């Protein structure tokens, strides 16, 4: 396998490092979340393959500052032999980052995440960052691309029209050099922006917030206002993407004839074939798509790329080929299409689940070198 | 005087090349229009200062192909002397570029710019590029505030919040630690987003097509839909924001009691004190802080610089307090300013000519 995530215990962990096939440059990464973080080391290994062996920690404090703990436990536990061939650390926070160093405030954790106040043996000054999920995410989808496997992680939905002029290999092989628009719809929508630059042969992240943009509209003006008078807030592309939205368009199919549901309990009913439901996944990718063709536009994008567990575990939508020309008309319904720009741009779908974030980790500390 | 475009015929370009300032290594630089193209030598001076002297060629045949000419005619009349002395050439372009090498296809111009067709003397290998104009004009905000005065070409409409929590110096003094938005609000709407990599403190141009999204509402439902009806198109940006823009608010504002001026007869009105041309500028740049609002809360920029010479031109309406109060308002005029998103952004006018395009061209050669 060309992505390799083992979870083990510390002391587990502390043993598996001693072990010749790790006796190799590492770096330290750590995928921070609002209840755990899994943190631990990652390697290369025959033919461009990532290895990584990682500990689960409890924010137990519901405090960011109590990584410096953890951080500070693995360094009192690993032989400093070991802890030497560190090259790099990485890691994500829920939040907004600036400088790479400084991360929050955050919404389910007291604290900042202070770069300098890490130990420096696991994060080597000047080739160490902290990441926002986003950032971490889009890095991932790089990650997956160099070690050869974009087609056993992502599924193309349509190649676009540019993508064979840009490109040699098979859309869906490789992540391609251009413009790729990473989105990631779970319960709400996050947005990220992976550019090529020629001039320095890197690519960089750029995280966005497309979710927070106010909505336009299309022949829908009635559909908005009725969600603006429910919020007392314009609708902004998150109100109508997530979970609350999917709630949103199921209420709005059944008029009163059914009780309100769950995001969990549409997208069930929807697998069961349940006409209501399905309807209502049909809107929340309908606005998805509005995302996709103003972005397309914005962006000049050559692949969007959709992330996450959500879209994993909703294959069966994806896979449906009434649902696929449905997105794809809606993706291409755009004044400028009459130019061909939404029409330019492959779409593809994560089918595989994958820790993109621990991945992206890894893959921004190459550029530290 | 740190930075210094002067403009020669071709005879003066050559006699001025050939005295001791200009025997330094130099840039070959050239901004394309679809009429004009003015092309020439760009040096360093003391104290990171920029020096150009270009000429002005017509674009007679309408056709990419003939800059080929230019720049033959260019290395038959200069002294081999001047021409070993380019180090590196950058020119901008006004249409898409592919591999900094491959320009076009233009919709005012027949033909594809090929860098693999221009003479070595004046792109020498390694160190030559060409730019789509959007990036150049990025380019060349960099090189303003790299050679330390951008307070000289830039002017602050308003101060935002995060300015003063990245930077030490006042806001205006240098482009900032953080990701500038370009918006070139001119005959149509240009905008690039200069993006700040944290981890290595580089500003990387990327070009963009802001202009191009669809409107978003406000409380306009009834103004839009009346431009809607008249273009039979969704009003996108630009739609609002344009030469063609301004021409229509006007047109709106009268409501049929004056005939319709241009989009020039209504700046010229408006300095002039028209209330009617005066609320047509009012309209324009209330869909401009619309583009900024959104794209505030999209690309979380330090800054939003507004370009081009239909900005400094229309200097009159930036220095009006009235007009400028109203501008900050529709600037923060979003739902997620009840979290402060829209209060971070310090926004900056234009407010000197300068040939950023030229300067950009100069700046990229420094990145090659
Ligand atoms: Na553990």
């Amino acid at each position: 396998m060309a992505m390799n995530i083992k979870e083990l215990s510390l002391h587990e962990l502390c043993e598996e490092l001693k072990t010749p096939a790790w006796n190799v440059p590492l770096t330290f990464v750590g995928d921070v979340g609002g209840t755990s973080a899994r943190m631990g080391f990652v390697r290369e290994g025959k033919n461009d393959s990532v290895h990584a062996c990682v500990t689960r920690y409890s924010m137990k404090r519901k405090d960011i500052t109590e990584l410096i703990e953890f951080f500070n436990e693995i360094i009192e536990l690993m032989p400093a032999s070991v802890i030497k061939r560190v090259k790099a650390g990485v890691i994500n926070v829920p939040g907004p980052v600036t400088g790479g160093a400084v991360g929050g405030p955050f919404n389910n954790l007291k604290g900042i995440a202070r770069l300098s106040d890490y130990p420096k043996a696991l994060f080597p000054p000047g080739r160490s960052a902290i990441l926002n999920d986003l950032e971490a995410g889009g890095f991932g989808v790089l990650a997956v691309s160099d070690a050869h496997v974009f087609s056993e992680y992502f599924g193309v939905m349509w190649e676009g029209t540019q993508w064979r002029t840009c490109e040699q290999e098979p859309a869906g092989s490789v992540i391609g050099r251009g413009r790729c628009l990473v989105l990631a719809p779970g319960t709400g929508l996050g947005s990220s922006l992976i550019y090529y630059n020629p001039m320095n042969q890197q690519h960089i992240v750029v995280p966005l917030e497309l979710g927070s943009q106010t909505i336009p509209m299309r022949k829908d003006i009635d559909y908005i206002q009725t969600l603006h008078a429910e919020l007392k807030l314009l609708p902004n592309y998150e109100n109508m993407v997530s979970g609350a939205g999917l709630e949103f368009h199921y209420r709005q199919v059944v008029r009163g004839s059914r009780p309100p549901c769950s995001a969990g309990e549409i997208a069930k009913l929807a697998s069961e074939g349940d006409a209501n439901a399905c309807k209502a996944m049909k809107k929340y990718h309908e606005y998805l798509m509005r995302v996709g063709s103003e972005a397309s536009m914005a962006l000049l994008p050559l692949t969007i790329v959709l992330v996450g567990d959500n879209i994993v575990n909703n294959a069966f939508f994806y896979r449906n080929p009434q649902n696929l020309k449905e997105m794809h008309r809606e993706a291409l319904n755009h004044e400028m299409e009459r130019f061909g720009f939404q029409s330019r741009v492959t779409y593809l779908r994560q089918k595989k689940l994958l820790n993109l974030n621990l991945m992206g980790c890894y893959r921004c500390g190459l550029d530290l070198s």
